[PDB]
Formats: structure tokens, C-alpha cells, sequence
């Protein structure tokens, strides 16, 4: 609708952009006594841009539409230019530092925070970080904007009134700032720069003597000694220590996971030879049954005779140790075709080889919980030898007589621990005489009609079942896991302690002491300049004085700048 | 047969051999214009063979014979006979370092290349960046080779010559060639070498000033100042800072690695208690369709008055929705036991407990194509009431009356999300009274003759289908998968930042500014040698002049060398 | 036992303790000599109880009784005390640093050793390392105990007796040491300190000059070189340079890790259309068997006249080969429903589609040997065309006459890979023309009774099988594994050897030429003291002559080891 009005109307769309543009040079040329205001208003716009950016970023949260997110570029659109306008006002030549270094303190950030962003989100808190730096850059832009009214030298100067409230400020700052801002002054004299650069070092250090010089005088006391003040350099030094040797202790556990692994599902199969499997069961809720400490307790008082079964059990919580309830009947009918029944029948009777049976079970964890290894299995066989009188019996149950049923010893291992990995071996520690503490398995087979040929399945049970006899109870032992072992190999943990160790000594050693630089600027401070100058004449900063003399060739605004060192030389 | 022809004759075999040494030993004693020439040959073999096996390493390319990098093997070894052994010509008394010179610049090489390949190959362009480097020596070794002829002074000289052009060429090596160059230096007088180290660089310093003043002069202008000069390197210099700023910005391209996931494999059963499972189905191609633009118009339509809905809907690409068209009549014959299917009957008329009925799914995901989870699944359960209606007429159905049926309402959840983790959630936002928004599914038994009982399996409806009562369609929206998540662990990706920014400030950092250092140099070169040696007494300098003096013991060659500083003194 | 007697008896629980005290009292100011001895006594008993410790730590092995963790931790209360009272009433009353340096040089440990046991162990070896660096500084305390008496500067002095060998000494400890030492002197008098670290550097290499000056005048010629000393210097170079080259080359050093996989399970089916699976298998031990070299030599000769072929064979060796001797009567019975069963044979008889023929594969690994991806599996179907010769002859065989089979052409693809992914292709080396290499399948229905319908299942063979027709081997080649990848994203690695070369390059680059601040040192040195002082009076150094001077309001005491700096200078 608004768009529409805009559109509707020629003239207001026109002839009203050239006013404006009229009272831009005519205002900023007949606004006498202003324009300075204007430039101040302008660094005042910009800020308050700055906080709306800065305070819209922080101020949305969560996710924007992607459109909106697009909106916000169109509307830093608006910011770059309008400053635009002004860019050249101040400006370039009158003060080109405006839209210069400042113009250069936004695009950089423009593009980190597009990018920052991403799909992910939590782009503006590493975002909003970037808006601050921007915002303080402005704070010293708007008193900047009148650069020649400004006087850039001057501004240095009320520092050093500051002192050591001033002198704070200027290390805060730090040299990255400062490389980044040499380069511009270095920009305008490049050339001097390299030979400027050096001098703005040995400024700084000039100007931080001046700093102890001043409160240092009223604060300075002769054989006098403060336990107070000596305590808390000291006690932070201790905590400075502490923190440097904490944080390798603080890391050395910063890794670290626990929590309990009960298979979902526990599956079990008995087969004999290549045969179609006799008895096929799968276990889940609510026949895994965990532990409740009296389980815990009675499994603690079965085992309590013998110390290695117990040091076992107690590396278990009961939360850690289920029971599988399996159905002792199988839970699918058996497929075998008839010619292969005939054949197994036979082969027990007649067979002059062994015959395997096989007891397998395979227990299957939830990854999402944690660990790496879904399912964790083994098997336990036994050799059933011709003619031998389980053999025999295990054949005579295929006649289908009901009542009948074959005893197979030290089938079932009652006791098995499912790791981490994909081994899951009975415990040794409970069983310690292995297969025959393992329990026999009495083994039916069921018939249904059916009209002769009817279906079939088998049933076994524990030989010694007493009050569940259609339950095979399995006691499961399951470690802990965790998602994250962290350190991995163990070279590459022990090269980080070192690159800690070792990068950390490095930079420790780097610092160093500079005990020749120290040694010419130290006598300075303390020295009179005459007496420094006569010092200052063998150190190149004297002949840096006698390139003060180049000054004359350049220009006296420039010169300006130079001069307020000799005004610092005179100081120094 | 080469190798036979050789071995047939013993004259061809020896006395030529021996012959050659005797012309070896005489070429030597040529001896003038020729040995000379004869080390520039050598230097050009060495060259020539080097580009050979570089021009062979880059060429062959792919893999070779693994017989083929033996004879290549061979092949070096024969190099390496050349060398050392023509070594006794500059050699090791003569062109003592130039003789073993690139001896030690070969080994090195050797041992990486066989390494480098591996059984991984790509070994050779890391391998030939290798042979360049021992190409470059070699050119300045040719013209070294008459090194009593070469004087290792002269060399320097010319570059001297070469000024700017020559000073570029210097800063191109780098410290790193110097360091190790250096040593050799060092290696023939080692413990003024400690000495001789510091003067090297202090030289290098003062062929630097040279080189200022000698172009500078004619490009020197007063008061003069050229736009373009600077622009070079501040955009330069901007340029270096977007790419500090832009690389961590880049970084970012990281984040990214999505892909469709379908299940493969969609498996659904429906249990009863714990007894077998009345129905088992497991779709797989063609039987999963991707939704087309029309299904997923069709679905936003249906959700569209609901603003929750359409955001998850919105989150899916066509591509990421599948439908499983699941068939109804179950794909296993039932396989319950008369008597457990008489204990079944029996507890859904009389039991007094509730009896569960259980509703799964499971999706298989092809992990080939990304993703860490194969399987993800979940289910639905349901209690049914004793004496409930549903109850009493599923037990009903036993007695195989082929039109009856039961209906279980609020069975089947239409909408399943499969996503990268294990648990496979009905989606709340399509179906928000959860349960009360499953579909009501119809069962029937179909007992089939047979002869009693009859084979039999069941089957499922949704209890409202219309056109197509053989499929219960599943609607399964997948999140896309990538192969690399990247960061991990927040804070292990914060550290490499800190450490990026941290380490960066480390390094630059560590540059800082020589002022102390850069006085006594700026000073001599604007600074007269009398008047340097004024200001050269009072340093270390001075004193290394006087050093100098002990050059009168030294051997008067080996003095030149130090002699050649004097000239640079006279210059300076 | 023992605790319980203390506890019986009131008077040797007390007075006794008070007695003691009062011979503490007594002890510390009486006989002329004693407390010193005293001192060095308690030094002693320090040493020993950190051996203790120390020797504790390495002696007891493996894991300890968390509880008897528990009381050495009380053991090292003990420790911690009884300097509690020698701690101030030792007392170093005067050498107050003693409880100081040594006081902290013990608390930073404690807190690691504890940290760095952890659950996993292996701790005290890391742990070790920190009991002998508290060791040695004891063994210096020890002398230190009597500090007014021991005289810091006169400790100094006696290495410069050592000279050379004390020299060396000085050396070994190393900056590190020495920044952490440098700070108890600076804490002292810290505002000096940082005036006074630079003294302490420059004190540390004028002890060094006279080190050289020392052993060097007797060891000193004039005129003379001995090639032994030269080489070891240089031999040693180039071994580090090789270690540089070789040991930072140890790089690769991670690039290893497989051996043999052979599908644990080896399953397969045979499927029409949607209909339940006509045959499944699943072959495991020892119907999965390994190639000997003889089946190896066989299928070499099978294949010899093709290049290919041959290559592709020359990738495996035998045990990365098995025969799946795939037993060919199904595993299960058919378990479709009549109609199902109907629906079938009519649509293989009627249907105007065609009916796709699946036959399926899907390998087993155990990834407990290694390898990511433990199922690795495809697929070949056939299009059976309406009205088909195939089609119907499979039709007719459910009608049930035992004798009818029908024969399916390229369904058996013998040779297939298993690689490390998940997609297992037939070896299209070995069977150049795909599924025309495939071999043919006969299948047939066995179904007998019951005495119309009987049990049924599918039996398929290789069409052209001889000696073993019941087994349908299919050849698997399976790629090797290893543990870890290594390097993973190119990227990454590329980097790592850049900072690894570039880091390498910024700590080379780092140490460059002290040029300026040799110069200084050198000519002093060389330069007699007075020469010196005018030489001294430019640099800094003088100037702290003149600090010297402010010596005069500092201690006496402290003024000595000032004083020291002086005779040092003389000696300058």
C-alpha cells in the first residue's frame, strides 16, 4: 500500500531527492558554524545503527524466517550507504580516516556473521561479539568525524593527563589492535613506517614511563614496604600457577561416561548339526528383567564362599544385571522337511561321527543410549558321541511319544557377561570349572493335530527347574557404557600434554628478557634528556631525532605529528 | 641375452675397466683446461639425472610394477655411485664441501620417496617437490664444482651486482635454507662459527642496506610521494587481512554433508502377549514409494489448516517422505502350537490380567550412502481389558468363521519419523492426540484346508480403506544424513579456534619490533663508516673487527672469505 | 591393637608431647653447632621420605586397594606436617624462602599424581617424573638448610670453580627452570626484578664467557685444527637434520592396520515377487571354508588365459578367499498360505506382467578383528516374462509330481567381493559378461506327508553340478581391514605436515642472530673491564653499574649478593 502511494505520485518520488542533494552542499557549504556537528551526528547515527543491528541480532534468538534474514541484508544495505553519503563529506581528504579505517571495520564483519550463522544457529552470540568491536571503534569515531578540528596528536595527549588511569586504557587495547591501526598511519607514510613502526614501539614505552613518572610520584615512599599490596600480586601469581597446572588436571578427567546397558532383546537358539534348529526364542520386555538389590543380595549370598566371584559381581550395580525369562517352548514351529527328519533320525541312531549341539545366544543393545557394539553373542557345543545314550534317547523322542524326554548335561550357561564388545563369554568366575558348571537341559518334543503327520516343536527346561519349569533363567552382566572414550590412541594423547608442555614452554620461554633494550630505555626515564641525548646519540633513536630534521621537508600538519615527539623528546 | 654377451667374454669384462681408471687418474692430471670443464660436466649429469628420475617419477604416474620401483631402486644406486665416486676430483680435499655437498642433500630425499608411496600412491607429487629442491642446488653446484676456480667470495659479489634484483633473491630462500646452509659454513670452523653465526646475519642485514642504496638512489625523488606505490600494498595488506579474517570465515564450508535416507526395508509386526506373532510384513522395492510433488501437495493440503503440521512438513523435501505400502495379509504362515494357541483362546475369554497387543516397526537405512544408524524402529502398544469386547471377538475369530472379523481402534500410526538416531517416533505434530489419531485396523484369520486345523495366517486392514484394503500405507519422513558431523565435541571446536586465534596471536606476536637492534643498523647505513666506527667501538661490532686481527692466523683463503667482509667494512 | 594402647594409658598420649616441644624449643637454641646439623638432617629426612614415596610409587605395581590409596594419601598428611612446624619454628626464620621454593615445589605435585592414576592406571610413570625433580631440588635444599651459614653467592662461585663441568650443569636446567627460580629472587625484591631479570640473563652468559676463558686457555691453540672435534659436531648435524627429515618424516608412521575377513555368516534367498521366500540359507562354520593354495593354484589355472582376470585374483591371497558351500535344500519350510499359495500359480500361469526372480546375498563380518561395516550384500534379479517357458515350468511344478523340475539360466553369480563397504558385487573381472557368466539353477518342490497338502519347501541346485549337488559353492574374495585410517580428510593431513613444517619453520625461524647483543658481549669478553666500561657506559649495563650504586641503601646482605656482581665485574 505505501509502495503503491510512493508510486502513485511522481513528484514526490522526484525533484525532492535534488532539494536534498541541493541542501548537502549548499547546508554542509553555508552551515557555517556546524557541519563539525554534523559529523559528530553522523558517528552518533552510526552507533545507534550499530546497537539496532547489535541490539536485533541479540534481541531475536531462536531461528528468523530465512526471508527476514534476508530483509536485515537489504537493510545493511541502507547502512553502508547513507554512510555513503558522508564518506567523502568529512572526509577522505580532510580526514579520510572516517570512511577509511572505518569503512574497513564492517565488511569483514558483514561476512562473518552471514556465514557465522549457518543452518546451526548460535552464530550471534560469536556474532554479537563482533557488533561491540564495532561500537567501539565509533565511540573514538564521533569526536574523529572533525578530524582537522580534532587533532589527532591532541588526543593522545589528554591520555597522558589520563596517566595511569590512561596508561590502563592504552594497554588494554593490546598489539593486535595496535598492528591493525599502526598500518594505517603506516599507510599514509608507508615508507617511514618500516622506520615509523619502530618509533611508535619505543613511543608507547616513552609514554608508559611518563604514566610511572606521574601518580608514581605522589604514590612513591623511601624504605617503605606494603604487605597488602605484595600479597595480591603474589596470591594471583599462586592462582596463575594453580590454574596453569589445574587446567592439565582440570582436562586429565575433563573426558568421561557411564551408563547402563541392558540388552533389549536376548535371542536363543538351539540346533543339532546343519539340522533346521530345534528350539529358536527371543527375550524382551517385560521378561528382561533387571536386578532389584534383593536379586542382587540373593545372587551376593550364592557366591559369597568364594572372594573372585564376588570382586566380579561387585563391579556391578544391580541395574547392570538383568535376568532373561526365556520361554523354555519355542516360539516357531519346526520346518524340518521330511526326507532331512528322516535323515537326523537316522544319524543319531546310526551316525559313527560325532554330532554337534549347538546353544547359541545373542543379545542385542539400544545404541542410542550410548556404546558402539550393537549385539554382543557366543555359543556353547557339545559333541554327542555315536551311540551314546543321550544320542540314542534325543532320536527315540521323533517316535512322539509324549511322555518321553532326553537330559543333555552342562548345556546352559547360566552366567554370561555382554561387554562392550561383541564376545559375550560365560563368566569364568561364577563357573569356574566352565562347561560343567553349566546346567542340564531336559528336551521334549511337542506334537499338535493336525488330520499321523501333525505339527512339531520343541520344549526344553532346566533339568533341575522347580517352581518355573517353562522358564530358562539367564543372568546377563552388562559393562557400563560410554559416548566418548576421548584420548583414543595413547601417542597422540601423550603428544598433547606435550605440545601443552611443550607449546606452553615455548611460549614461556619466547617472553625471555630484553636486558639491552631495557638497559637504554631504563636510563632514559631516570636519565635527564641532555644526559639521555648524550646517552640517545650512540642508540639509532638519536639519529631517529636527526631524521626529526627530515620533518622539515614534510608537510607542517604531518610535521605536527612529529612534533609532538620532540615536544615528548623535550618531556623525555 | 645382453647380459650373456657380456658374460661370454672375459676380455670385454676387464683390462677396459682398468684402462678407464688409468684415463681418470691422467684426465686429472690433464689437467688444466679440462678437469674444470669436466666438474661443470658432472654438475650437468647430476642435473640431467635428477630431471630423469623427476621427469620418470612424474611420468609414469598411476601405479607401477611393484618389480619396476625395485629396478628404479637399482637405478639410484648407480647415481649414487657417480657421485661420490667422481667425488675424488674437487673433491674432498678441493671442492671439499661442494664434493660432499649435495651428498647430504640426496639421502634425505631417498629415504622420503620410498616412504612416501606407500601402498596409497600420490606419494610423487609430494615426491617430486623433493627432486626440485636438490634441482636448485645443483645449478648453483654446477658453476661450484671448480670452486678453487669459483671462489666462494666472487659469488656473493655478483649477486651484489644484481642489487634489488639480486636482493630478491636472497629473501627468497628464506631462513630456514640459510640455517641449514649456515652449518656448512659452520661445520669447517664451528666455534666461530657461534661467532660466525651472529656476523651472517649481521652481513646479510648490511647486504640488504646495500641493495637500498643502490636502485634507491636513482628511484629516490624528495617530497615526493606516489599514489599508486602505496595502493599496492595496502590492498595487498587488506587483501592479507580478509584472508586472516576470510580463512576462519572459510572454515565454515566444513559444516555440510546432507543426503536422502529411505528406509530400504520397512518391518512391521503385530503380537499378541508373548505368543507368536500373528502378523510379520517387510516391505522393500518398489513397495516404498518417494513421495512425487503430488503426494507432498496432497499432503500439505490435508495439514494445511494446522500451522504445526505444515512447519515439520516443511522440514522434508519430497525426496526425505516415503510411503511403505505395506501389505495386509501376513507374510509368515502362523506357527503357534495348538496347545499355546488353546492357551491363547483361553486367556482372551477368561483371563483376569490385561493382554498386551503390540504393534512394531523397524526401518533399515543403507549406511553406505551415510548416516551411523542403521536400524531405527519403535512401537505401539495397546492393553486390552479382560472381558473387553475387542477381546472376546479376536478369541472368537479362533473358531474359523471366515467372514467375522475384529476391529482394534487407534492401532496403526499412519505418520512414523525415521530419523538419524534409533528411536523412530509417531510424529505429535501430525497426529497431536497421539493415540486418539492412530487408525483403527481390522483383523480376520485365514484358516485354510488342510486335511482339523488348518494352515493358517492373519490378516490386517485399515479399518477405513477404500480403494486398496491389501496395503496399510506408512507415511515415513526421513531426516537426511551426512557423513562427517566435523566439529564433535563443542569444546574441542572452540579450542582450535582459540588456538587459531590464540596460536595466530602467538605468531604475530612474536615479530614485535627491534628497536634496539634496528638504531645500530639504521645508523650505519645513513651513517659514515669513521662515523660508524665511532658508533661501531661501543658495539659488539667493534670488537669483531678486532676479531678481524685473529683472520692474520687463519689461513689466508680461508681469510679471504673474512677478508671480503672488510671490502663490505670499506662499503660500510 | 596397637591404637587401642595409645588410647588405654592417658599419660603416653600426653605431657610427652609437650616434652617434646620443649626440646624443639630446647633443641633450636643451645649447643654452638647443632641446628645446623639439624637442618641437614631434616633436609636428609626429606630426600628419604620422597624415595619412600617415590620408591613406593614405582614398587607397588599394577593396581592397589583403593582404601590403601586412601592411606598413603594419609601418609602424605604426614609429610605435609612435620614441616608444618619447621615450616615457621624449623625454622628458616631467617632462609624463610626454604619453606617457600621447597613448600611449593611439592603441592603442585600432590594434586597430579592423584589426577594422572585415574581409573585406567598407569599414572606413577608420569607419576615418576615428578618425585625426582622434588628430589633434586632437596638434594640442593638439603646444603640450603642453613642458609646464613650457606651463603647464596658463595654456591654460585664454587660452580665457577667447576667451570667447564659447572658450566654444563648450568646448561642442563634449562630457561624453564630458571624462569620459575628467576621469580623467587624477583618476589624478594620484585620491583627490581624486572630491572633484575635482565641482570640475571646477563650475569648468566658473563658466566659463561668466563667458562670459556677458563678450560679454554689450557685447551686454546693457535693455529690449529683437529678434524676428530669437527666431526663429531658435524656427524651429529647431519643425524639431527636426518632426524628432522627422517624423524619428522616418522610421520607415516601411522599408516598400517589389517589382516584377513572371512563372512562369519554367508546368507542367501531365493525369492518370486512378493511371494514368501521359496529358499533361504545361511552357511556358517565350517561350511564357510578358507582357500588352501591349492584351490588358490586351481582358480589361477581357471583363469590364466585372461589378463584381468589375473589381476584381480593377484589382489587376494588364499586366506582372504573362502568357498560359501551353500547347502541347497531350504532352511525353512515354505510357510505361504494357500491362496497365496493360489494367487501364485495363477499369476505365474496368467498374469500379462512380468514376475521378478530375486536371488539375494548378505555377508557377515566380525568387527571385533576390525572393519567399520559388519553386513555387506546385493542382489540379482531376473524378469520372468508372461507366458514363459520358465515361468510356466515353475508353475507346474506346485501341482506336486516329485520327478518335475525347471531350470533358470544366469541366476548364480559364483564370484563375488566382499569388500570393506556395504554394496558386494559379482567380480565382473571374472565374469566379464555379467549375468550371462551367472550360472544356471535348477529348482525343485519337495512336499511329502502326513498319511493332498504336506509340508513343503524348495530345493535348488546348480544346473551343471557333478560331485556335490546338494552344495552350490559360491566364492567370496574379501578385501583385508585395518583398525584405523589414519590420516582420514586429505585436508587435514595436508595441513598437519604444513604446520608441522610451517610450525617447524616459525621455532627454526624464531631463534635467528642476536647480532646487536652479541656484539656487545663479545668485545667484553675479548675486552679488558675498564675498556669494557667504556665500552660499558654506552650500553644500559653501565647504568646498572651505577644501580650498583643505590646498593648502598639496600641490606648489607642482600647488598653481598649485589656485591657478588661486582667481583664479577672486576672479573669482568
Amino acid at each position: 500500500f505505501f509502495h503503491d502511494i510512493l508510486h502513485t505520485k511522481y513528484r514526490a518520488a522526484t525533484d525532492v531527492y535534488a532539494l536534498m542533494f541541493l541542501a548537502d552542499i549548499v547546508d554542509i557549504i553555508i552551515i557555517i558554524f556546524g557541519f563539525w556537528a554534523f559529523g559528530k551526528h553522523s558517528a552518533a547515527t552510526d552507533i545507534a545503527s550499530s546497537l539496532s543491528d547489535d541490539q536485533v541480532p541479540q534481541a531475536f534468538l531462536f531461528m528468523l524466517l530465512v526471508q527476514f534474514g534476508t530483509m536485515v541484508i537489504d537493510r545493511a544495505l541502507y547502512l553502508r550507504k547513507t554512510v555513503l553519503g558522508k564518506l567523502a563529506f568529512q572526509v577522505v581528504l580532510v580526514v579520510a580516516i572516517h570512511i577509511w579505517m572505518f569503512f574497513i571495520l564492517p565488511a569483514v564483519t558483514e561476512r562473518m556473521f552471514s556465514q557465522n550463522a549457518v543452518a546451526q544457529l548460535w552464530y550471534f552470540v560469536k556474532c554479537i561479539y563482533f557488533a561491540l568491536s564495532a561500537y567501539q571503534i565509533r565511540c573514538g569515531y564521533p569526536t574523529r568525524i572533525l578530524g582537522n578540528f580534532l587533532t589527532k596528536k591532541y588526543n593522545h595527549l589528554n591520555l597522558f593527563l589520563f596517566q595511569g588511569f590512561r596508561l590502563v586504557p592504552f594497554l588494554v587495547e593490546l598489539r593486535a589492535v595496535m598492528d591493525w591501526v599502526w598500518t594505517d598511519t603506516t599507510l599514509s607514510l608507508s615508507n617511514w613506517m618500516c622506520v615509523e613502526d619502530i618509533y611508535a614501539n619505543i613511543f608507547i614505552i616513552k609514554c608508559s614511563r611518563e604514566t610511572e613518572k606521574k601518580y608514581p610520584q605522589p604514590k612513591g615512599q623511601k624504605k617503605k614496604k606494603i604487605v597488602k599490596y605484595g600479597m595480591g600480586g603474589l596470591i594471583i601469581l599462586f592462582l596463575i600457577a594453580i590454574i596453569w597446572f589445574p587446567l592439565l588436571f582440570m582436562s586429565l578427567i575433563r573426558s568421561v561416561v557411564g551408563v547402563v546397558n541392558q540388552p533389549i532383546d536376548v535371542t536363543v537358539t538351539l540346533k543339532l548339526g546343519g539340522y533346521e534348529p530345534l528350539f529358536t526364542m527371543s527375550a524382551q520386555q517385560p521378561s528382561i528383567v533387571p536386578f532389584t538389590p534383593q536379586a542382587y543380595e540373593e545372587l551376593s549370598q550364592q557366591f559369597d564362599p568364594y572372594p573372585l566371584a564376588m570382586q566380579f559381581i561387585s563391579q556391578y550395580s544391580p541395574e547392570d544385571i538383568v535376568t532373561a525369562q526365556i520361554e523354555g517352548s519355542s516360539g516357531a514351529l519346526w520346518r524340518i522337511s521330511p526326507p532331512s527328519r528322516a535323515q537326523m533320525k537316522q544319524e543319531l541312531y546310526n551316525g559313527t561321527a560325532d554330532i554337534t549341539l549347538r546353544f547359541t545366544w545373542n543379545f542385542q543393545r539400544d545404541l542410542a543410549k550410548g556404546g558402539t557394539v550393537e549385539y554382543t553373542n557366543e555359543k556353547h557345543t557339545l559333541e554327542l558321541a555315536p551311540n551314546s545314550t543321550a544320542r540314542r534317547q534325543l532320536a527315540q523322542l521323533l517316535e512322539g511319544r509324549p511322555d518321553q524326554s532326553v537330559v543333555i548335561p552342562h548345556l546352559f550357561p547360566k552366567y554370561i557377561r555382554a561387554p562392550n564388545g561383541p564376545e559375550a563369554n560365560p563368566v569364568k568366575q561364577l563357573q569356574p570349572d566352565e562347561e560343567e558348571d553349566y546346567l542340564g537341559v531336559r528336551i521334549q518334543l511337542r506334537r499338535e493335530q493336525v488330520g499321523s503327520d501333525f505339527l512339531e516343536w520343541w520344549v526344553i527346561e532346566l533339568q533341575d527347574c522347580k517352581a518355573d519349569c517353562n522358564l530358562l533363567p539367564m543372568v546377563i552382566f552388562s559393562d557400563k557404557v560410554s559416548p566418548p572414550s576421548l584420548g583414543f590412541l595413547a601417542g597422540y594423547g601423550i603428544v598433547g600434554l606435550y605440545v601443552s608442555i611443550v607449546l606452553v614452554v615455548g611460549k614461556f620461554v619466547r617472553g625471555f628478557f630484553s636486558e639491552i633494550s631495557h638497559s637504554i630505555m631504563f636510563e632514559e626515564l631516570p636519565c635527564v634528556d641532555r644526559i639521555l641525548k648524550l646517552c640517545q646519540d650512540i642508540f639509532l633513536v638519536r639519529e631517529t631525532r636527526e631524521l626529526e630534521l627530515e620533518e622539515e621537508l614534510y608537510a607542517k600538519l604531518i610535521f605536527l605529528y612529529r612534533s609532538p615527539e620532540t615536544m615528548i623528546k623535550w618531556t623525555r
